[PDB]
C-alpha cells in the first residue's frame, strides 16, 4: 500500500538557491532530523563527502568546478542494520544558466504582496528553476515600458486592462534574483497595438496578408485584451531601431537579464509594404543580432512556435533553444524529434526548453493536472536532454500563461519536486554531451517487456547514451499506456504500475568496473550501486524499480 515514492520521504531536504556559482556554499535545511544518519554529498553516483546528520540547517561548500550536478541524499541506520534514504536535494553548480535551463515563468504583477511573492519564488526555487519568463508584464507590445526612462509610471494598465505595479515586477526581479535567477522580460518581436504612436511606427514596417498593403496581419484578441496585434517586419531596420530603443528603456527602468523574444508563429504567406513576401523565419536572424547589438550585456531567448524560425535562428545570439510544441508535434516521439533536430540546427551547441502545455484540453475548465500525464511527459523531455517551461505562480495548462484552470495535487507536486531534482542532479548525464545508443537490453524474468525507442503502447522502451566513458540506459515505462500523445490533453493517461527487481541482461564490449541505478520514482534520484556479474559481453543485473522511468549507468 506504499504510497508514490516522493511522498513517503521522511524529510523535506531544501536549498537556499535555485543554483550555486562555483565558490557559492550551499545552505541545507531539512523540515526534520532523524537519529544514527548520514548526509551523502554525490557526483555522478560516487561519493565525494560524508558527515554525520547533526541537526535541520548546515552548508556545504561544493567543488569549484563549472556546471556540475550533484544529488544529496540523507541515510538513516535503522536498528535491523538496514538503511533508509530519509532524503534527497540535487545541486546545481553552474556559473550561467544557458547550458542547462530550468526555465519558469511569471504572470500577475498587481498589488502582490513581498510574502506572497515571495511564497511563489521560493516554490520555483526548490524546483531549482534558474530563470523566469516574466508574462504580459509589459505596457504595450510597442512599448513594453510604460512612462519615460526619467518618469516611469509606477502603476500601469496591462494588455486585458489590469494594473501592473512597477514595484511588484522590480520587487520579483530582485526576489529571483536573490535566488540565482536569470529574468527575462516577454515581448513579442514584431507586435503593435492600436493605440501605437504613427509617427513611430509607419506604414512601410508593417506585414500585411495581400500584396498591395490593403490588410494588415494581425493577432485577433477578444475581450478581454484592449488590441488586436499588428505585426511588423523584423528585417525592418527602423524597426530594429525603434525596438532597441524601446528594450533599452525597460534596461534602464527594471533589472531584466534579458529579453524573452515571442512571435505568433507560421502567417503563412504574407508579405511586406512593397508587396515582396516577408519571409519571416528569414527575417528574425537580422533581427536577433540587431537585439543582441543593441545590448550585448543582455540574454535573448526567442521562441520558434512549432518550430517555425528554428533552423533559420539557431546560429544566432540566443542562449539556448525554445520550441512551443503544436500539431501535428502531439507525440512522445514527436518531442525527441524536436530535440533531436534543435541539436542539428544548433550544431550541438545549444540544450532546449520546450513549452508544451500539458491537459490542454481539460484546462478550458476547472480541474487538476493528472499527475501520471504530467510526470510521464517529464520523464521523456528529461530523459532525452530537454527541458519544460511549465511552473511560475501555478503550472501550465494553456498558451496564455495567466491561465491557472488547472491545480497539481500535493502528490504531483511531491513528485515533480523529485523530478526537478533528478534532472538538475544528472543534468551531467543528461545534457551534457554524448551520442545517443541502441543497447542490447534483454528482461532476464519476463518481467520488462522491452523495446527501442521510439516507444510502444505495453513495452517499456530502452534507450542509451555514450556519455564520456559511461553507458547510459534510460527505461522509460509504457507498460500501461494508453495514448503516446504526450500532451494528455484529457487527463486519462494512466499511472504505471510498479515492476519490481527485474532481471536485465547488457551487452557491454569493454570491462564493467561500477553500475548504479537512479529514479525519482525510487528513494528520491539517490544513486543505488547495483550487484552485477560480467560474462564476456554479457553482464547481468536487477534493477529495484521501474515506474515512469529508471536510469542505469555503467562505468
Ligand atoms: O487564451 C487567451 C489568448 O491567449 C493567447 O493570446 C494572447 C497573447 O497574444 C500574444 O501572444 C501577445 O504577445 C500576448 O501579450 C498575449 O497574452 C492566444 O494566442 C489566443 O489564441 C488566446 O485567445
Ligand atoms: O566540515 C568542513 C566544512 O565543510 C564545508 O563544506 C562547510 O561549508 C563548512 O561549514 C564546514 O565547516
Ligand atoms: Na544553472
Amino acid at each position: 500500500a506504499s504510497a508514490e515514492d516522493a511522498v513517503t520521504a521522511k524529510i523535506t531536504l531544501k536549498t537556499d538557491k535555485a543554483s550555486y556559482k562555483p565558490g557559492e556554499t550551499v545552505n541545507f535545511t531539512a523540515d526534520k532530523v532523524f537519529n544514527s544518519s548520514l548526509i551523502r554529498y554525490t557526483h555522478l553516483g560516487k561519493v565525494i563527502k560524508e558527515e554525520t546528520f547533526s541537526g535541520t540547517s548546515w552548508s556545504w561548500l561544493p567543488p569549484s568546478d563549472d556546471f556540475q550536478g550533484y544529488m544529496v541524499a540523507i541515510y538513516q541506520t535503522n536498528t535491523d542494520g538496514t538503511q533508509t534514504i530519509l532524503g534527497t536535494v540535487g545541486i546545481d553548480v553552474s556559473s550561467d544558466w544557458a547550458k542547462f535551463p530550468r526555465y519558469g515563468f511569471l504572470s500577475e504583477f498587481g498589488n502582490i504582496s513581498e510574502s506572497d511573492r515571495a511564497a511563489v519564488i521560493d516554490n520555483l526555487k526548490d524546483y531549482h528553476i534558474n530563470g523566469i519568463q516574466f508574462y504580459d508584464w509589459q505596457y504595450r507590445q510597442h512599448q513594453p515600458l510604460a512612462g519615460t526612462v526619467s518618469n516611469p509610471m509606477p502603476v500601469w494598465n496591462d494588455i486585458i486592462n489590469r494594473e501592473v505595479y512597477g514595484s511588484t515586477v522590480s520587487g520579483y526581479i530582485a526576489q529571483a534574483h536573490s535566488k540565482n535567477m536569470k529574468a527575462m522580460f516577454y515581448n513579442l518581436a514584431y507586435g503593435v497595438l492600436n493605440d501605437y504612436d504613427p509617427n513611430l511606427i509607419k506604414q512601410q514596417q508593417f506585414v500585411y496578408k495581400d500584396a498591395n498593403h490593403n490588410d494588415k496581419d494581425k493577432h485577433e484578441l477578444g475581450w478581454p485584451f484592449i488590441s488586436n496585434i499588428y505585426i511588423t517586419d523584423p528585417a525592418n531596420t527602423a524597426w530594429q531601431n525603434y525596438l532597441a530603443q524601446k528594450n533599452d528603456d525597460v534596461y534602464k527602468v527594471y533589472d531584466f537579464d534579458g529579453f524573452h523574444i515571442d512571435q505568433l508563429g507560421d502567417r503563412g504567406n504574407v508579405f511586406r509594404y512593397d508587396g515582396t513576401n516577408a519571409d519571416l523565419k528569414n527575417a528574425f536572424p537580422s533581427f536577433i543580432s540587431a537585439m543582441k547589438s543593441a545590448n550585448t550585456n543582455k540574454k535573448l531567448v526567442m521562441n520558434a512556435v512549432n518550430q517555425y524560425g528554428q533552423k533559420e535562428i539557431a546560429g544566432k545570439e540566443l542562449d539556448f533553444l525554445y520550441t512551443e510544441v503544436w500539431s501535428p508535434n502531439e507525440g512522445f516521439k514527436d518531442l525527441t524529434q524536436v530535440l533531436t533536430d534543435n541539436a542539428a540546427y544548433s550544431n550541438n551547441s545549444k540544450n532546449t526548453v520546450l513549452a508544451a502545455y500539458m491537459n490542454y484540453n481539460k484546462a478550458n475548465n476547472q480541474g487538476m493536472f493528472n499527475t501520471p500525464g504530467v510526470l510521464l511527459t517529464d520523464a521523456v523531455i528529461f530523459a532525452f536532454g530537454g527541458s519544460h517551461l511549465e511552473l511560475g505562480e501555478h503550472m501550465l495548462g494553456k498558451e496564455y500563461f495567466p491561465n491557472k484552470n488547472l491545480s497539481m495535487s500535493a502528490e504531483l507536486k511531491s513528485s515533480l519536486l523529485e523530478y526537478y531534482d533528478f534532472m538538475t542532479a544528472y543534468q551531467n548525464l543528461l545534457r551534457d554531451g554524448g551520442t545517443y545508443t541502441n543497447p542490447t537490453i534483454a528482461t532476464g524474468d519476463g518481467k520488462l517487456n522491452l523495446g527501442s525507442w521510439p516507444p510502444t503502447m505495453g513495452k517499456v522502451a530502452a534507450v542509451g547514451k555514450q556519455v564520456g566513458s559511461r553507458e547510459i540506459i534510460h527505461l522509460l515505462n509504457f507498460t500501461n499506456a494508453n495514448s503516446l500523445n504526450w500532451r494528455d490533453t484529457d487527463g486519462t493517461q494512466n499511472v504505471p504500475d510498479l515492476i519490481k527487481q527485474a532481471m536485465l541482461n547488457l551487452n557491454h564490449s569493454g570491462k564493467v568496473t561500477k553500475i548504479w541505478y537512479a529514479s525519482p520514482d525510487y528513494n528520491g534520484g539517490a544513486a543505488v550501486e547495483l550487484s552485477f556479474s560480467q560474462n564476456g559481453e554479457k553482464v547481468n543485473f536487477k534493477v529495484p524499480v521501474l515506474q515512469y522511468w529508471a536510469m542505469i549507468v555503467v562505468e
